[PDB]
């Protein structure tokens, strides 16, 4: 991450960041990613860049790998078209005599540069899920003094930006809002947890439980409780 | 959100915001719409952004729903105008051959423009109100260490930014600064809750209540009740 | 308060903010008006705008309707002149085929600009007092961990922004130094509040009363007390 | 203060301040004054807007009226000189057909721009001393949560910037660092106040005595004394 | 690090720091420096000041002995080639009549500047590890109210960025999370130190051992202790 | 330091800061002098405010007067050189008809530049120890709530910055480590100062003594012993 400064770094240091907080397939990732592509049209250069410094070593090999697969695909297409689009994979992988430098990559036309992000978002796709790096789901903890309701906001923001499908996003959330409570708010859940009523929301009682945890009254009860 | 920048970030990042914690058809976002609206002149482009950058997903297809029928009831008045008026449904929405890119659409009259400001601005009180999207006058809570006139504070300036009639505005705070309050205050509103004498302000009295609590004072207080 | 960017925004921020805490006959806001009207000299149009930006939205209407009048008596006054002073109504309100957008009113002279100025300034002296908004000399209050010292500056400079007579000034200050002070202060004003003797001044004694509050030696003080 | 921007702020609000809790003959301002003065050399305009924008309404008054005087010994000595020196009072004060405007005394030349800035450096140092405007070496007191290492060398710097006499500053400083001092200290330092030795540093002594106050050994201690 | 101001600050700002608390072979460092000798292509005046600004001075000194000498082992290499390079020691080193100045040196061929940089970055990796210089994998320790959490992720990122081999990085975390914690957190970890059972990772557990330290919970108990 | 802006702020900021606290002999000082000398080449203008703006008054008098006695013995040897250098007193002080201003100054040759430069070093050298003026090592003082491990870091910096050699630094690092800890820390250090085995580093035991103080444990340790 040298090199004095690109012509953008903010945008690369969200999505590295994003990556390994939430990984290569997430909701947030995605959605960054469909904004990006959709919007500041790339050329295969930029897409070895995004691609570079945002997904871990081990990823980009993936990506770069199914990259050239996908491109090799609409090679295929495009020789079988009628009639023939003059797109080969030297242009769409930015690799060849003809299309090397960003000099040449800024002459390509749009049909050549849509395929390419349509190559390109598919090759993203098909990196491999973590199964282990920082699932932030269940790394989120809530800190020793941090107020309940911060917390489960953090949580249903990290799962809105992890989890995709909703209904196990909730189921989740709802877990790890126990599961990951302090000692303090824990006590307050577990005589609570499993007996919430249907129709009410659960992390809402979990809040209105713990209510109160972490000012003077609660100090004071556990004042009480280390003397007697 | 991505893109590295736009033409302008802060008023389009401020309404997304503003629409997800208070609602499209709030005082709060209806008074920056009004504001905007008449202010910097907008064409359909923008206006595609605008809601696009901060009405939620399905939000934004209702009132480009909506949009659309609102450009057929101007069209129509416009074929009936005497003389007719030359402003077609491609000029309102911003879609077709003549009104495509901003290029064309930067040469819109005074008169388009502000019919499609009209169209836009009924368009957008035309979207369904949220009864589950951050009501915030519900979501604020106290916290556990936050001074009450502080609270109240914040309560009455979310109530003004999102309830519409004072007079039900009043109501609701009054309502919410007994019931989300924490209960280290709430042991002080209940014994006034509902005895409040006509006149007298009910928050101003909420206040006095719980002057003190979070202080010195109040924690010695609850230090006597901790050992007795 | 949208529409990206004006030429100038801090000092509108400002003011209106200074209206609604201090009130629009204030001397703080006075005191701005004079600074700002003294110097950057304004047109009609700008005045619109700097009324419309600070005053609430009938005080605005109250000092336009007031602006009107004070222009009709400069009229008469200017037709009364040996010589005429070529100056109509139009020209002092900024409305008309003369005098409409800025590019006309930029061209006014200096015997309008001042003339304008001074109606203004006299519009504006003529704005309903606020029995209401946030008369802040009386929403002040001592924050529950404040040190009496800063409060009791941060009151006075209130009194300094919204009392006018200085003998006055004194007196409030007096008594919402003892009125609006937390508990635990007010326990250490009241045996001393109104045994002040002459000559030595009253707040500068409240402020040795209440020195060391808030303090080890004070909470130590309290805990005796908890359990005493 | 408004009118949006000058060639200069920092600088003049830095003054204002300064002079308001240092006093304008103070070492501080007066340090101020020969940089500035000496540094970016004034014209009679500019030395209106110094004094205007620094010293208190009252203090600006005696300011100029001192000016004038001022002024009006050195026409008689540019009268006076052999050969006679064609500077009048008009161009030292910057009021007349001549020298009215910036762009006329921007025309000054060095002979006169000397003697105005001589002229006015004595002016200001005919201002009359506050008795009572905050005298800060008595104003700064030790907050209640303040270490009193820090109390010190703000009061000391305080006393650098408003006591010119090194000698007085010293017992000023000694007296001043007991009697503003927390209870908390005070206590520390009232056994020790008046027995310190000779060569030993008092304010030395001081530090010593009040080392620890404020941590939890100091509130262990405190602790022990609330129950016993 | 004076001069007012280079063409580039940052940079060389981190990696000095870097240097100082990771070592001169660190990942840390020989990331960043893989990132920006391959990026910013450097002439040998630059490699000259980011040594001479990131190295401790005799670290640098042994880097530039090394780096003559690999200059020439690759002079050696260029009068051996068929066709010969005209490369001389000169080039690769910046000394001499034709490569003194920066003028001269950019004008050096990709094949020179290639070459200088292999050098290099070989010649940097010969620099002598430090065997005392800020070892911070043992010199961060946790602070008495340091969350156990941020401790541990502090540690595994100065981890990350001193030592090589995962392997070892892993038995190095575990024992200096152990080690360089505060008191309350190894009586919490003591019990456990030893006992972690198989598959189950080491630091999670201690994670959770000493969850809930520093919260109200823990000091009540410890009151209890007090007391007790 | 007035006079709005000057071509270089920052750096003139921190050397007269650096004088104060370290003195103008310093490591610390005698490093920035080193850098800025060698690299932005001065003229004589540029020492006279270099060292105007940075040492005390008093300190800056004996600079400028060695300066001069310097210049005397250069000027000894221009005109004792075969050939002679045409350098006079006048070039190398930057007094006189020819050596005025900056624009004559800017001419000057690099034989001239440079031997005021080495002037000026040695000039500098030659300015009298304080042996009064804030003498960091004994000045820096533990804070009542600071962390043993933050103190002494901070110690051992102000030593690298103004004790010169090594050996006496480390002395001086250890005495002041136990003199100026607070109560708090230098009970702990009491009964282990002292008594250091060899090899063992002074204030890493030190350290490790007073590990956990501050912290919960230690606060409920005293509560203890404020009971009994």
């Amino acid at each position: 991450e040298a090199r004095y400064k690109s012509f953008s770094i903010k945008m690369l240091k969200d999505m590295k960041e994003g990556v390994k907080q939430y990984g290569p397939n997430s909701p947030y990732m995605r959605t960054l990613l469909d904004s990006i592509a959709h919007g500041h049209r790339l050329i295969p250069y930029d897409w070895e860049i995004l691609a570079k410094s945002s997904l871990s070593p081990s990823q980009f090999l993936q990506f770069k790998t199914w990259w050239i697969d996908g491109v090799q695909e609409q090679v295929r297409r495009n020789r079988a078209a009628n009639p023939p689009v003059n797109i080969d994979a030297d242009q769409l992988l930015g690799i060849g005599q003809n299309w090397s430098t960003i000099s040449q990559q800024a002459l390509m036309q749009n049909e050549a540069i849509e395929q390419v992000r349509a190559i390109c978002l598919r090759a993203w796709e098909k990196i491999q899920d973590p199964g282990s790096t920082c699932p932030s789901f269940n790394t989120v903890r809530q800190g020793s003094k941090e107020p309940y309701p911060d917390f489960v906001a953090r949580l249903q923001d990290v799962a809105q930006k992890s989890i995709a499908d909703e209904k196990a996003r909730k189921v989740i959330v709802e877990l790890m809002a126990y599961e990951n409570a302090n000692p303090e708010c824990q006590s307050a859940i577990k005589p609570l947890k499993g007996k919430v009523p249907a129709g009410s929301d659960v992390i809402s009682e979990y809040v209105k439980a713990c209510d109160g945890i972490g000012g003077a009254m609660h100090k004071a009860m556990l004042m009480a409780q280390a003397i007697t």
